[PDB]
């Protein structure tokens, strides 16, 4: 499933990401854009044996278990497969855990390089209206 910008914005808002841990909604939209291009099925293999899953590219080394990543911690307590659903709930719930547990949104590389430092509110511009 490929979401639309405002479509994702609304869904994320419903799930309580707006200003969660201090990060306004635009942050999350921008992250999804650059991490997955709004695609719920995206996956990416890493040199360390881990894989990044779904719309928010959640990593299998720390966060979810994919049954094939060495040194798996499963801090979200979910199978990575659940993160490939067209429904974003699992991804959002795990994302909150990630951000609450440390480095904030720095866990997302695309966020840090391509979102942070720009006017992220522009990402939710024109969505309600």
């Amino acid at each position: 499933k490929v979401f639309g910008r405002c479509e994702l914005a609304a869904a994320m808002k419903r799930h309580g990401l707006d200003n969660y841990r201090g990060y306004s909604l635009g942050n999350w939209v921008c992250a999804a854009k650059f991490e997955s291009n709004f695609n719920t099925q995206a996956t990416n293999r890493n040199t360390d044996g881990s894989t990044d899953y779904g719309i928010l590219q959640i990593n299998s080394r720390w966060w979810c278990n994919d049954g094939r990543t060495p040194g798996s911690r499963n801090l979200c307590n979910i199978p990575c497969s659940a993160l490939l659903s067209s429904d974003i709930t699992a991804s959002v719930n795990c994302a909150k855990k990630i951000v609450s547990d440390g480095n904030g949104m720095n866990a997302w590389v695309a966020w840090r390089n391509r979102c942070k430092g720009t006017d992220v509110q522009a990402w939710i511009r024109g969505c309600r209206l």
